């Protein structure tokens, strides 16, 4: 039986995301022998991130690339998970997401209507583009990061001391050219796919993100589908983000050269004292379980 998946992301036609969705689109497609499609809704032609999210817990066939710290409204224990300077080794990082308490937290969101699809998309390395250069914590006082509506994130640069402006993806860029924010942050391949070059013309390297990403639909659509079909959604979803942790790397140097052609200034920064100010933010989760983060840094080693 045919089977259409909607794949809803911010990413633009181009980017390395929107590449691996078509390696996922064309993987499955081969697997199914056409049967299952991927039918691909990039620059957030279906809204925003929390929205999308809903319509996928009430049954839409309609996934979303996300991440642990938007799930965290759904499952707290999980923003621990996108925490600030967690680790720089993506190695680390996949070591938690492949081991039991991860196990135990996606069971948990199935009964809370949340089905992850793909867990391993390795989505990069966040840095900030920003009008002004940020070298120093310093610099991020009285400037207006954007931010996704993500707690963790919002959290992390209140404690460094910009002004956190949480708004989605889609609504960036004519914030960032009216001069409402004048910094955002995410990958360098995402900075340069959304065009803020055009506005922002400094990005500094603080790294304060190793950003894993992942696609998730609705418990109530996937449940639905035969087993063999779920089968093939999810090995292929799971080669597609094993395909991201090569491509994702891969791209930098060639994002960094492009960057640096549209006029912008790349800044290597002494990371240690932003991430200083970052980690204060893991004592102000007072819903935690106890000794969870320390549970989460004995996991990465
Ligand atoms: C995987 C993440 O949720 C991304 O989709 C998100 O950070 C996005 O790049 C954004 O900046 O809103
Ligand atoms: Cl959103
Ligand atoms: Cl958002």
């Amino acid at each position: 039986a045919n089977v259409s998946i909607k794949v809803a992301y911010e990413n633009n036609p181009g980017e390395p995301f929107d590449e691996v969705m078509h390696y996922w689109k064309d993987d499955l497609a081969k697997r199914s022998n056409g049967e299952i499609t991927l039918e691909l809704y990039p620059s957030s032609q279906l809204g925003s991130k929390k929205d999308v999210t809903e319509q996928a817990m009430m049954g839409l066939n309609v996934v979303t690339i996300s991440d642990v710290g938007f799930l965290a409204e759904y499952d707290p224990d999980l923003g621990v998970l996108y925490g600030p300077f967690l680790t720089d080794d993506p190695a680390q990082l996949f070591k938690v997401y492949d081991g039991p308490w991860f196990k135990e937290k996606s069971e948990e969101l199935k009964k809370k209507g949340i089905h992850i699809v793909m867990p391993n998309y390795l989505y990069g390395i966040r840095q900030i583009i920003s009008k002004k250069p940020i070298r120093t914590p310093e610099d991020l006082k009285g400037m207006k990061i954007r931010v996704p509506n993500n707690v963790m994130q919002i959290k992390t640069f209140e404690a460094m001391g910009a002004t956190p402006t949480p708004m989605p993806l889609g609504e960036t860029f004519p914030a960032l050219a009216q001069g409402v924010i004048d910094g955002v942050e995410n990958p360098i391949s995402v900075l340069y796919g959304q065009k803020f070059q055009e506005e922002a013309k400094y990005l500094s390297k603080v790294g304060y993100l190793t950003n894993v990403a992942l696609i998730v639909g609705g418990e109530a659509f996937f449940s639905t589908l035969p087993e063999d079909q779920l089968k093939m959604i999810h090995e292929s979803a799971y080669d597609a983000g094993l395909y991201s942790q090569k491509l994702t790397i891969e791209k930098d140097n060639e994002m960094i050269e492009k960057m640096k052609e549209a006029g912008v200034e790349i800044i290597d920064v002494d990371r240690a004292p932003f991430k200083a100010l970052a980690e204060k933010v893991y004592t102000q989760f007072p819903e935690w379980s106890p000794g969870l983060y320390d549970k989460i840094k004995a996991e990465l080693n």
